[PDB]
């Protein structure tokens, strides 16, 4: 069972030295293509979405949650939070924080998001009630982007994020409210347009949360949105055998339009 598109993406992956997983959701008919799909792939920033749609959950239940300010301290501040430095010894609300890291991938926002879940088990305790049962969150920023090849932490499979991508920003696993506020922020990234959207006819419209970490991953998650059809749901993860290998985002649009083709 391998698909003229399969051993595309095998040849992708051959001439690009690392290891490439792909799942695709066409939700025109339910169909499915799977590269390495039950693989496990370090998420990097690509959990931020998990934890943003967490506290979005929350938010049903509580009207104002979104406007709740959290604290943002010097202490705080790790690596890459362009948005969260410019907040420091001041407040940022969960509104604020969850866009911040969405579109701008703000490191601090995360460990904010994480922490108004109880955790990284919260942020997995989430997943699995929306019923996925691969996604593991283990540890907060930045620690959770060592992507160390054979280590469960911080991981999950193209598979299971692709179904909870639509789950969360097609299906019901969200409030109708709540699913339309996070597919505003994933079209509105800012890190996106050299991943799987430079794979993508330029007229198709793309929401996405990109991911980069150690061993040169490089990952990218979307819902795309083709003229005249049904979205589909595409994730496209990638990582190096060496520590310091460079970011490939180049792969990851290869990897897209060969999926494409195939439509």
């Amino acid at each position: 069972q391998t698909s003229a598109v399969q051993q595309k993406l095998a040849a992708l992956e051959k001439s690009s030295g690392g290891r490439l997983g792909v799942a695709l959701i066409d939700t025109a008919d339910n169909t499915q293509v799977l590269y390495r799909g039950d693989e496990r792939f370090p998420m990097c920033s690509t959990s931020k979405v998990m934890a943003a749609a967490a506290v979005l959950k929350q938010s049903e239940t509580q009207k104002q949650l979104l406007n709740q300010p959290v604290e943002i301290k010097p202490a705080d501040l790790v690596n890459y939070s362009p948005i969260a430095e410019k907040h420091v010894n001041g407040t940022m609300t969960l509104a604020e924080l969850s866009a911040a890291a969405l579109q701008y991938s703000d490191n601090t926002a995360m460990n904010k998001l994480i922490a108004q879940l109880g955790g990284p088990g919260g942020v997995t305790a989430f997943a699995r009630a929306i019923g996925d049962e691969t996604f593991r969150l283990d540890r907060t920023e930045p620690t959770l982007n060592t992507a160390i090849p054979g280590d469960p932490r911080d991981t999950t499979t193209p598979r299971a994020m692709a179904q909870t991508l639509r789950q969360l920003t097609l299906g019901h696993a969200l409030g109708e409210t709540q699913r339309a506020q996070l597919v505003t922020w994933l079209k509105g990234n800012t890190t996106g347009a050299a991943s799987i959207r430079a794979g993508l006819p330029t007229s198709w419209t793309v929401g996405d949360k990109t991911g980069s970490g150690d061993y040169g991953t490089t990952n990218d998650i979307a819902v795309i949105w083709p003229q005249g059809r049904a979205p589909l749901v595409l994730v496209t993860y990638f990582t190096q055998p060496q520590q310091n290998a460079e970011s490939r985002r180049d792969v990851l649009a290869s990897a897209a339009r060969i999926i494409a083709e195939g439509l």
